[PDB]
């Protein structure tokens, strides 16, 4: 079930256990502590979405669509030339965005030359540590990518209908869909989602494993298994 | 202590808390949600044993002896030629089994021609993602792998006696004897294990440190630290 | 919070949930065996400080300066030429030791030739499966390795004072200050510490998000976050 | 068997499936893009090989011996002079000089190389620290100089180019041009994979890429 976590936020990324960050409606960022007891810390800066990897690295947008890299030191963050809506990083290798046309953009890791446009339309994506993508349409259809493995047309539709995905490893895959309701990936294509009683809108899936949501109200929650 | 989750299960495999896997009597194939309040998805397919590794590389053997890996897409698992008894899945690039003849083989990675044997007999066989191999033979004596660190000899034995084995690392290494009673590596292999309360027929040790297993009567457990 | 665990132990490291390692104040060895009804497992040999990694590598010191690596075999320990007071493994390829003097060496892995000076001054050190590394001076001041990074001169100093540290990974950094105050880092160097409620002489900060730590009358505790 | 990626590349390495570099033979760089349609990207500078980790950590040697680290921001000179070299992560970087010798980096900047005893012409350094090398001769070599050998183990064949990720990952070609995987059995050290290549780089997470001798570029399909 769901545990609730003290504050407020909008979006939220979890990587792994130890890297889990959101920005709340006011476009503050938030670093999760590791303690329930005081579970955020405010980051300087201004975003409006959050991907934040395992590996420690973290991206963000913000109102405006300036993309931004933090580099873990006292400038805190670096401006990454170009625009985007929402972004996802899977790790330092594997970041991913979609701009406010819905184009499809991956890191190329040359700041000189940040972006490779990848084919297709999207509204939100998740990437993962180990290469997984998943991405949602504005219509709710999901994709998956493939344009990596050989497959011309980029990705394959998965049924179902969702809002918002996280994908930190191919192994643990959440969603909400546009009422709010959670769903966690099955690994099975032709019978692919498991409803999760709780509503949330904006989900972050860990590659360690660990889920954090936000609901609608700007309550947080953190999945617990045990 | 282990916490008793529903279903019913006959062998199980655990790579990492998001990647578990296992068969039930009748050969149903299932895979662990990550919810337990409804903790097992059937994913198409007929299997007698299962390995499922932190990587996300699943591997299944089924009654005839036949070799399955999932393919993670609606075709859900190709066949792999050779026939084998037991598997394990430590990482896409360690998967060993042990055939009806007790010969061990390790998975080459090439479909193509993709056994190699290596030199011994087993009953079971637990492979790491580090690399690390353990197995059994039928009479209980206790085998860790030495054949990739210059060992002429392949296999150093381990003192006890144990009728499965699991080892998705180095550092977690699981093990039931013949009259169900469980063990951990204590990593001196001069009292080389503790005794656990509690009793398996099988178990499954994560990358990450999960622990499954289950008993005689089908009954599934994951054990818990905190 | 704190659960608090049996037995006693002077100093600790924690590389992962499965390889946790203490010394108690005789020397004696210990490994955490996964079970908390059972913690501690002692492993021959007498060591002052030790040093465990996500990959199973365990480094060791004695209170003559000898230093040890555990071998995982029936031999138990190696000893590697020279002299150190502490040490931290985060990984085969990432250890660090603090000599008598305050020197800092890096292992080079070559156990022919086994230490590389790096340049400064510390009292304790703590390095991650990453590449992180953070140490304090005998001042209690904190400094995070900036030498292989560009900085001819280093490291970073970051505000606040501690006299352990322990640092498994870039993400997860944890502290002692002389007073036996805990404290986490929170990516912020400008706003680096937050407080945390207990209180304790030595820590270990896993790569995979466990904390471990022992107080000054050699009580023993493993964070708890749900 | 391979799946033919458009592009021509002369040296080519894997850390894993998002982090694939190569040089081309007139010494330009590129990244993968992740997309097979447009999977080459330029990267600005010149080198001759390169190595790239799975943490992202990526590390070149231009025609001259220049060594040089990338830095996600392009390229940073580190002191030495080296022929080859390999990155399995940040903290486990190998390479050969021109003579020969055997470099580890250090991971200080400002004194970045320690000597490791004996003479190789390739090297492959993986991210959970294995280490394998072929000398001039096609001798091939696992390291053990960290594990109580007073260095490195010779294992049976003939290699002319060797990559390692992983202890379970580990592929090489021979001057025939012959592909080969270890198969994790020292007695039986290796088995051929069909098809010729004249370089390879083999990733942690089981992601191998290939050149042909004439430019043609190969990701292995399980
Ligand atoms: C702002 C610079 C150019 O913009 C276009 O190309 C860039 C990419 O070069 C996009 O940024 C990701 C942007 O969204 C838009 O599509
Ligand atoms: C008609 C096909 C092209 O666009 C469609 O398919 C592409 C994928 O092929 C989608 O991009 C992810 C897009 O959102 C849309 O559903
Ligand atoms: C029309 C059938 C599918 O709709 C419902 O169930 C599916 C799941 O089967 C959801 O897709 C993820 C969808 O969002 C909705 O809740
Ligand atoms: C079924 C094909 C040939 O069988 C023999 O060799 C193969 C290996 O080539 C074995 O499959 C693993 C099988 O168990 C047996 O020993
Ligand atoms: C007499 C030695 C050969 O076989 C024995 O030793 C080998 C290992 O050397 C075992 O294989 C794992 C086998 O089960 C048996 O115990
Ligand atoms: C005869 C002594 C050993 O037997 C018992 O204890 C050992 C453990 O010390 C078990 O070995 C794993 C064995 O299966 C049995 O339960
Ligand atoms: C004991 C051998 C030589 O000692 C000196 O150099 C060595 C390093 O070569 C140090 O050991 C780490 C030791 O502490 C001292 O500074
Ligand atoms: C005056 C500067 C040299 O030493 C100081 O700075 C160095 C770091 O530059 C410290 O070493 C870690 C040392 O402890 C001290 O604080
Ligand atoms: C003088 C101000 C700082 O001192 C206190 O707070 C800081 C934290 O802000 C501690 O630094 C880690 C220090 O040890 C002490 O407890
Ligand atoms: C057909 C295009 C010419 O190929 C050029 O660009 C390609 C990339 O588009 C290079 O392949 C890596 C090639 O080496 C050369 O520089
Ligand atoms: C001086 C700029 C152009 O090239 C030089 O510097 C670049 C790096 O800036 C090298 O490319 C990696 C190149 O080999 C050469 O040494
Ligand atoms: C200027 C020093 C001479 O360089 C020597 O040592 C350096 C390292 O100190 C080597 O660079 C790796 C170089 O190849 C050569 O063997
Ligand atoms: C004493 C032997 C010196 O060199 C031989 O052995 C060494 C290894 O011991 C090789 O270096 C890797 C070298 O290439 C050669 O085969
Ligand atoms: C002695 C056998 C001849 O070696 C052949 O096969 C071996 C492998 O058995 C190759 O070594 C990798 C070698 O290059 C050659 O093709
Ligand atoms: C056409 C088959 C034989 O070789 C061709 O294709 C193979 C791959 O199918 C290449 O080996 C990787 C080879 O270099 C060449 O380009
Ligand atoms: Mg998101
Ligand atoms: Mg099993
Ligand atoms: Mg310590
Ligand atoms: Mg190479």
């Amino acid at each position: 079930p769901w545990k609730g976590i003290s504050g407020s936020l909008s979006r939220i990324s979890a990587g792994s256990v130890t890297n889990v960050w959101g920005v709340n409606a006011a476009n503050n960022i938030y670093r999760y502590t590791g303690d329930d007891a005081k579970p955020w810390v405010q980051i300087p800066g201004a975003l409006t979405d959050i991907g934040a990897a395992a590996d420690g690295t973290v991206w963000g947008v913000n109102a405006a669509g300036n993309i931004y890299r933090y580099v873990w030191d006292s400038n805190h963050w670096t401006q990454i030339k170009g625009a985007l809506k929402r972004i996802s990083a899977g790790s330092r290798t594997n970041v991913w965005g979609v701009n406010a046309g819905g184009a499809i953009y991956r890191y190329t890791g040359d700041d000189a030359n940040p972006w490779v446009q990848i084919p297709g339309v999207l509204s939100d994506i998740g990437a993962g540590a180990d290469g997984t993508v998943w991405g949602v349409n504005a219509a709710g259809e999901i994709y998956r990518y493939t344009g990596d493995q050989g497959d011309p047309n980029h990705w394959v539709k998965i049924p179902g209908a969702l809002s918002a995905i996280s994908a930190g490893i191919k192994t643990n895959v959440w969603g909400v869909n546009s009422a709010n309701n959670i769903y966690t990936s099955t690994g099975d294509d032709k019978n692919p989602w498991l409803g999760i009683g709780g509503s949330l809108v904006d989900i972050g899936a860990g590659t360690d494993g660990v889920v954090w949501g936000v609901n609608a109200g700007g309550g947080i929650y953190r999945w617990i298994r045990d």
